[PDB]
Parts: C-alpha cells; structure tokens; sequence
C-alpha cells in the first residue's frame, strides 16, 4: 500500500483558496498511487492568527462543517483515505484537531493534546487521547505537530497497533525531521509528517515532510518551500511484528513496571 | 563541568588487562579536565560469552569486588567520578550492572533493565529500576547499552532529575549514535554513550561513542575503531530548566493521563 503527504502553503482566513489547493494535491496524490494522504495541521484556516476571534469565526464543526464534508467529497471522488488538520469548532471551545475520512464517509478525529507557543491562547487542548482508526486494510494513528516532541504520542498509537502514524505539522523548529526516523524505529510502526510550507505573519515554517520507515530509513523528504506531494510503498509486515531479532520483540521486551517511577 | 566517555577494547575474560586499559584512559580524560568518565558495557569482562560457567567464574561481586575496588583505587586517585560497565555478581546469579563511584568510594549500582539479544542466557533481567545518583553538584542517571532503544528509560531518568545521563553500551546496531542526540533533545539532558571497540569472537562492535547536547547537537563523537577519549563542557542550567519556550515547560506540558492506553 501506498501512503502520501502533501505539502502545501495554507492561506490564512481563507478555506476556501486552501479546500481549492487541498483537493488539486490530493488529486495528484491520488493519481500517483496513495491510499492513504495526510495533509498539514490546520490546512484550512492556517496558523498564525493574531486573535482567537480570526480563527474562531471561520473554525468548522466536525464532522457537520464545511472542511470534513468537502473532505468526504474529495476522498468519494478520489477514493483515499485523507487526513488533515483542521481548526475544530465545538460549541464556544476551538480544538486544533485531525479529521479521518474515507471514500465511503467520516471515520474520526483526533484533537491536539500537546498545544505548542501561541496555540495555547486559541485552543483547548486535546481530550479524546490518542486514538487508531482501523480502516480495515490498516491501522491509522494520528498525531499532531509537536506531538512528535513527546515519545509517549508516537509509543501510545504504536501499542494501539498503528501500523502508520498520519503525522499534520506545522514545523517550526528545526529538529522533527531528524526526529521522525526514531520515532519510526523506536515503534517500528511508518511515519508520515505532512508539514505545511511558506512564511505567515512572520513565521516561517520548515517545509521537509517526510516518510520514514521502521527501520529509520527516510522513504520520500520533501523541499523547505515547494509545495509537493510525496508517495511511498509500506510493507505492513516490517511494522505487524515487533521482533527485532529472534530474541528480542519490541512489545514484549518492554517493562512497564520500571518506567515513570 | 565537565563529562567525559572512554571508549576502549575489552579483551574478554581478561579483566587485569582491562583494568590496565581503563585506567590509562581514565587518566587521560581527566587530564583534559573531565569530572565525570564513563566506561563502556561489560568493560572488565567483555560481552560475547558462549557458557554461563565461563563468566560467572569471573565475575566481581559490587562493591567489595575487585572491579569496583580497582575503579574506587582510580576514582581516588585521579578525583573524577566513574559510571563503568561490569559483570555484576550476586550470590549465585549475574547482573549485567553499571557502577557508579567518586573519590569517597562506591556510589551506586544500576543493573540493566532491558537485556540484549543472548545477555539473556547470562544475566538475570535487573531489578532496581531506572536510578539517579546525586553527586551535589550534578545528578547521573544511568542506563545501559539496549536501553537507549526504549525512550521510557531515558525518560524516566530525566523526570527522576538526572542532568546527564551516563550510557555504558557495546553497541552492535548502528543507531544508537543517531537516536542518542534525540534522547537528549526529548528530556532536555546531556546523554554520555561510551561505546567498546574490537572484534570478540567474531562479533564487531561499532564503536562511535558520543556526547550529546539538550539541543540534540553531538558535542564530541569517536572513531568506529579507536581507542580513545572524548570529553564536553556540559551548561547545568541548560538541563535544569524544562522551558523550551516562554510557554511550553516540557514536562509541565506532559499529558501522562493519555499516554500507554
Ligand atoms: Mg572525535
């Protein structure tokens, strides 16, 4: 199976233009093979808001909002699976979340559980933990961003049984590319980091998406500033089985008993 | 302060030309200002056992053993404080252990968590958990060679207060030295891998010790073959503050309610 990010420059304020972009690379995705395609935290309002009132104006619920449902639109026409980091609305509360959708409909979301610098102003953090979404072939974990920061985020989905991570970012920092080939070893689970590209009020983001296999290998890396999509075959054994030699397996080697305490 | 690994051959079942070895390295990283040497896995025995019999023949007991009476002799006279790698006998069974001692004599012992591969068939699993040592002006964690693969060691370490961690290892898999930098990053500490050298009984070690930064920069790296030393400056306050920004404190900003379930 195929999996993909894609790499794209969301406009601040305006889904509209980033549901446009959205669709035309998930399109060129599609077509390149993936199954599976993540795309960047917040790929539709964007990042760097001066007010929560920015966001929290145009922030969509899901799943009955605007950003899930033309989501299920495209993955019905494509027939991926996509997902994608959205500014969630529920209520008087915004999360910074991930929607999960497939050809046939809505599957879930995931909310933000480790908010980074000014996010802490707009959003809540998250509270359904980390969940995996069996789409039948697989299973989809998802975490967000600076999620990558904390091993526990990876390690929590990885013994859920994800077989990938869908990982939205929006880098800012120079180190989760280095990071994500650990995190994929550390698991022997897939990565896929789907950052966003492009500089927002200021802030520029370090593009360099990536997928990373269990075996710390980087699969597909993407540009600092292109906007691009990035297509890599998973071997679903190399992540199923924890074993890292005959006597050793990752699962049953570890030993709960003497961690955090 | 400064932090120091020594990487050298042992000679398996020969621990008088070890202890000879150690020493003269020992000696030159403190003459190049090092407070704090760390030895190698198993530096006094070796590592590739084929019998039960043949290393547990050897094998010291700690501290009153000659492994630790001959560290504590050069703890003494040089001043520095030493985390060696040492066949660990207890009654009638074998720890693969770690010995901590300063120039007042024995510290402490940590005995390996996560056994590698046939240590299995020598050692008993350890059973003290993840310790930190406080040595006043620094706290040591230490862990042992595989235990770098599982991040919740060097993670429990770090929220157990230890500044550096001391790693002992005979590393035989090459990533260690790529995943150490961002064991150091993820936990805000100085990591210390003093990896072994040579061929023994035809298994290759890699060698490739290294110090790595809270910033994931590696300070100071050595050879796959050499015996050598390797000593950084390590900034305490760089460690002890958990802010990587003036709204993210890395272990404030755990959510351990969502993590392992
Ligand atoms: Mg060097």
């Amino acid at each position: 199976v195929k999996v993909a990010y894609v790499q794209m420059n969301p406009q601040i304020l305006e889904p509209d233009k980033n549901y446009s972009k959205a669709e035309k690379l998930i399109k060129e995705a599609s077509k390149q093979g993936a199954q599976l395609v993540v795309l960047p935290e917040l790929f539709d309002t964007g990042y760097n808001f001066e007010t929560r009132e920015e966001v929290f104006e145009i922030a969509q619920k899901i799943p009955e909002g605007e950003t899930t449902t033309f989501l299920m639109d495209v993955a019905r026409d494509t027939g991926v699976y996509i997902v994608a980091g959205t500014a969630e609305k529920d209520g008087d509360v915004l999360y910074n979340s991930a929607v999960v959708v497939g050809p046939r409909g809505f599957i879930g979301k995931y909310r933000k559980i480790h908010l980074f610098y000014r996010e802490k102003f707009f959003f809540e953090p998250g509270d359904l933990g980390f969940r995996v979404f069996d789409l039948g072939f697989m299973k989809v974990g998802v975490m967000i961003c600076f999620d990558w920061f904390f091993p526990e985020s990876a390690r929590t989905l990885a013994l859920k049984g994800a077989d990938v991570i869908a990982h939205p970012a929006n880098l800012v920092m120079p180190y989760a590319p280095r990071a994500m080939p650990i995190r994929a070893l550390e698991n022997k689970v897939y990565t896929v980091t789907a950052d966003r590209v492009g500089e927002e009020r200021g802030l520029k983001f370090i593009g360099k998406s990536l997928i990373a296999s269990p075996k710390a290998e980087v699969l597909s890396m993407a540009s600092e500033t292109e906007e691009e999509v990035g297509v890599a075959e998973i071997d679903l054994s190399l992540v199923r089985n924890k074993r890292i030699n005959d006597l050793n397996d990752i699962f049953k080697d570890r030993r709960e008993e003497y961690y955090f305490r």
